[PDB]
């Protein structure tokens, strides 16, 4: 705040210094399963990481 | 105290040392107060000690 100068009234306004505070939080759950039997992954899948895990 | 010579009453007169005492107390306070608001602080009053000091 501002005040006269030299006035009569010695009077201060005091401020405030509030400070504040949000948050984030973990609610999702991003995923990609693949399953495979035996046999498909046994002669089926030539190569994993072409097949699989690029996907 | 004096007693005659070969007197044959044998009596001499005791003495008494009375120690005195008085003391001194503080009384009265002796003082000079100023009150300057912070305006005539900064600006009316040029140097301090030749007007407030001093006087």
């Amino acid at each position: 705040n501002r005040r006269d100068l030299r006035d009569p009234d010695r009077t201060v306004i005091a401020s405030e210094l509030v400070e504040h505070s949000f948050g984030v939080t973990l609610d999702k759950h991003v995923y990609a399963a693949l399953k495979f039997t035996d046999e498909q992954r046994t002669l089926d899948i030539r190569d994993y990481t072409k097949q699989v895990l690029m996907p």
